[PDB]
């Protein structure tokens, strides 16, 4: 939780403002109808209790059904759910609920490829915060039933010192020392490096947690080799499905992913009213 | 502005933000001064120049945002967009949402300015639609616009759109649009989204004010802009790509309509240089 | 209903009860029930008896509200249109804005009534305005909805309206349509206001979709209709009155937009009768 | 002050939405022009402070200069204002502006009619709760503004013990007692009546202040030789400018109007754009 | 309460849930339902419970509260004082809020009935001050009620009370009392705090209706009464400690508000403990 | 502070002044401007001088802030913390919210000190915990850190502290802690509280990053720190006094969380004078 509730209200009154003035036009008051959501591609399905709830508020005598599980994979042409009560209401739900879907499906598809492409290691996907300003819970949600674990969910509840913090200190070892010095006594120090030689200064400033940014695959594996599993190590930058698995493969323990949240294909899904 | 936009960032800004930016907090003192550039990694337009300076501004009012190009110009790659300095914890802690936005706004302007240019030689417009992105629809409607494209209505409040669900439930195009100019507000013109040339007759002949070809075929689209002979405007829209609005407006349609400008466009390439330290 | 009314009534009762209702807290039980029926002092038609019975439920949940005649039925005077019986507490701390609204929203349905039976034999339909009370704007509407009347745009984000001020702005009236028309938003209609047969003129050869006749007497109110021949819809506006709107009508406008509904209509008088104690 | 800032700004965008698309239309962006704010029937201006807000909300750019004083009684034709600066800022503040300009200003005129009416007697006029949902402190503004004072704000700022709270105690005595028993010490107890036995009962209850509910002009009278000046008499009720003139003449102290928030007709007033 | 503590209780709780409350997640099923109790380790006075029992019911609806003591009733170590029954996520993630509350509320009740008891005997009544936490004065106010206090004004828009640096802002008790009984609304009773007998009759033929006695010497205080003869009500003020305090009441005063009540109380302790599992 | 303090500053006005501050708007002109002092009427550390300087800021745009003294320098009575000069209105509107804030962070920040010059000489640091002022948590963790104090986790969203409820929740402090280790984000360390040091050995082979002592009796807290070598952080917890505090910093623990930092801290007294008039 964190306010959803709320959030789906503003959501929903974006899209309606006085009224759905159409609806009102050719649907009577109370025609009760059925309509079938339906994907359009193939991929994973996220957010169907989101969709439930946006049919709810606008209308709480709707009734939302799935036809799928949530985080299922489904074919072209698959009913995912099915949508019944006053046709106003589902009308006037309809744009916003599948907005949402189709992006949280879309989000949970692609997690879902990365994670699939790692099986056989034990190397685990996670996101970042290159995610949609007022929907990082959503998405980040969207990411777990994609099968990815999450990473910090803002600046304030985890410890990352970037290229920019090292920049800053003079150095891994200077950002390193200055952080573990004052930092939460329950959170990990992690810590960026891009080099093989940033690497050894942040073990020897005694890292909790160090970031690969953007090290080529052969520089990766000797990272691993150097560390032999003394700390966890993360991979990230420029992250594509190939890249992820060899990196798993190489041996990291985790693999940040920004496209999983900022190059995201929506799932395409469209909502058919059943003729009366 | 229409309003919001104030409380909404700074909510975003909460989103990331919370408590404090730890990381920053622990390594980086308070009185260091920072100086970045906003970079364009490829060529593209610009939107949310002014969104970006209000965002480093919350994170930081000591921190100035000054802007390098125009506000909808098209860049090219290596273009510095913009320069920051100040504070360099405000800079920090206004990085990520600030880029964030500039990268999906511009992003949003540069398809639509592709989309735009397609069109060029032809009397057709481009117009977005309702696939937005929830509680930016305000922002990508205005990167629309900053690309060169045209607004639709900004929602089921201000516009009459018999859409398929629409004509499903009234049992018909031409029951659906009768029963529309029958009691549609008077300040509003009554649209209607047809699949078929036989439905674009039902249209027709029902009085509709505005008619929105569904995906029609090239072959199809052509005929129905002979057939309408100019007597109401023709929307065109599904599975729009470039080739396919500039097939459409070259067949003599006046509005392409495109769920990709604000459903699928892909974020410009845009990063925050620190220079110094 | 759109959303906001929620908030806006916990707002309007915050106005009034601020920390607590100190004079019942201080002569009436916590445990002390309370019976009381809503009284229509005079005839009317009834608006607003749900959100009268979200105030009251706001005040205090355990209070009962329950409605004695339908929204929108026109009562006649000594009609109990309500009877709420629950913690007296409750009711006093919730009867001021519950009747305050009670009493605005049936003022405007009446009033609005009054104009629609003015209309009775004439195809025109009588329009609200943006004359409306600063936060009340949605319930105001709905009132003269339920009053039997339509409503014109919300705002000036939903209609294309060229008002006398726009007329002055760009140079004169077939100025401002033929610029209006040019680039208007292509789901909207294009009105303008007239002042005369030859601005009426102006509108029409421009292109106008919608024209306004402003303050026309009757005689130009004829001519104007007999010119125009059904060409498009003609909404009369200007010092209405229930026998210029019917004069209006009957001269053969297709509207006949009032601001009196909204901006003047007195409210209705209806009062909280407790019964017990 | 208490949150009007906030007020104004929902207010604006309860009518300007996405923005003013008419006049988007056919006023060029950087067109500079003036407006002249007419009185189209003759009253009292109030809330010239509050359209200079608005306007200013509109476009900081536009400058407000009154013609008229606030509270200053102008005739038919009379220039209350002129505003300058962006014409799209002045057209899309306009309607907002004027709504609450002859609001306030239809709330003083009648204030003012009162206040006038009892020129020559002690008297003052007060207003009452019966106010415009979100509107009552500019209202209790206008008021003041007319030369009316406020009575309380609401239910939390003063002890009114009306005729559902003696029906509830069972008598004015026991209503006026259990109140002084245990009401805060810087609050005075006032108690409607609505029979001279029962301003009987007041006084020996030990009422600070107490109203005169509906009273025929010749109890009121009598009220007034009755309690002799020993406690302060308010009259209300159904009252017209002249009842309460009576009432003043008669001797009371205070008589509160529901009428001048409650019907009060708002003030004609227009916006002219200055022919560029 | 119809006072928003509602919007208020939601904006505490996710101060201190957020995104979720990880540790929960991470040991404790989502269908397992456990019940819990909660124990005053201290004796004293309760308030506050059903403040309590709605962060529960706010934090998870199904969950059930009961409270197995009255409100304001002195408990002692040991004493359960109510248990709580439901999802056990929905108990471990309101449980820091609805004890930081109840203990804080219930330390405010438990101090106040020891100046109650304290002064007993007399007349004089507690009165609470505006020294409260922001944000929190609605119930820290209600806590003295419940501790068997009374409440002072609520703020300084509902009471006339001229202090040190009013008078000095003006020129004296003299005219600061006349300058406020001049215009004061007639509802209102003025209060003027006053350093020197020079002043206490500067004020009382100034026409005071109330009079606040400043860190006075008991020689005064008790004096004070005296030249008074209960006129006008009398508020001792300054360091009111449990012994100056129950002095000014066995010195007569009417009225003795302490503004450590709120601004130097320690908290009743309290823990909510799960039985079950 | 980008984390809203200004909408909370705004509201906790709002709290206190409501439709204005009759007092002052009686007795004193609107065009008179005046300057005043705030005196701390007792010796402690200072704390909240910015946030006073931003509630007047709030109050009066045109009011001028100037402090004496460096936040969170120790201060004796007498001392001029600050000055404010500019509308008197607008200093005496800020007073009372400006030194409940003052006085209140001063306290926290002034009995924070006691604890780290306490246990000085060792190297325990002094952490806060979550039993802070609901809607408070932000500025009283900010308190502890200008008194020298260190902060502990901001809610359950940021850490992970497996408690008693959780323990017997689960099954006890092994497998809570398994349960934990097995699936917490990789960026967290797992603490988990313990009573028994069967419990202590059932989590440091459990795999606990940090252990948490609740009421230990000190042959067990000198114990264990010697059976732990420093591998894992070291949190001492329960009735942490002044003594078993400093006590715990010589036994040798890391960390001692003290939860009457903001549990049970009285405000430091200070005062707002006007100076002139």
């Amino acid at each position: 939780q964190g306010g959803l509730e709320e959030a789906l209200r503003a959501w929903l009154r974006e899209d309606l403002g006085q009224g759905d003035l159409t609806s009102l036009l050719v649907v009577p008051e109370d025609l009760e109808g059925e309509a079938v959501i339906l994907a359009k591609e193939g991929g994973v399905l996220a957010g169907l209790w989101v969709a439930e709830r946006v049919f709810a508020l606008a209308d709480p005598r709707t009734a939302f059904t799935p036809l799928v599980a949530e985080g299922a994979r489904v074919a072209e042409g698959t009913e995912v759910a099915r949508v019944r009560g006053p046709l106003r209401g589902i009308l006037a739900g309809e744009r916003l609920a599948l907005n949402l879907l189709q992006r949280l499906s879309g989000i949970a598809t692609l997690t879902r490829a990365y994670v699939e492409a790692l099986a056989g290691t034990k190397a685990q996907i996670l996101d970042t915060r290159k995610t949609t300003p007022g929907l990082r819970a959503l998405e980040k949600y969207a990411v777990r039933v994609g099968g990815g674990r999450n990473h910090r969910y803002g600046l304030f509840d985890g410890i990352l010192l970037k290229e920019n913090h090292v920049r800053a200190a003079g150095g891994v070892g200077e950002a390193v020392r200055r952080a573990k010095a004052r930092a939460p006594h329950y959170l990990k120090v992690e810590v960026e490096v891009r080099s093989l030689e940033e690497l050894e200064e942040a073990l020897e400033a005694g890292a909790d947690l160090i970031l690969l940014d953007n090290f080529p695959l052969e520089a990766l594996r000797e990272a691993v080799r150097r560390v032999g599993g003394r700390v966890p190590l993360e991979a990230s930058g420029n992250m594509t499905l190939e890249r992820a698995k060899a990196a798993a493969e190489a041996g990291v323990d985790y693999v940040s992913v920004g496209a999983l949240t900022h190059s995201a294909k929506a799932l395409d899904l469209s909502l058919l009213v059943v003729r009366p």
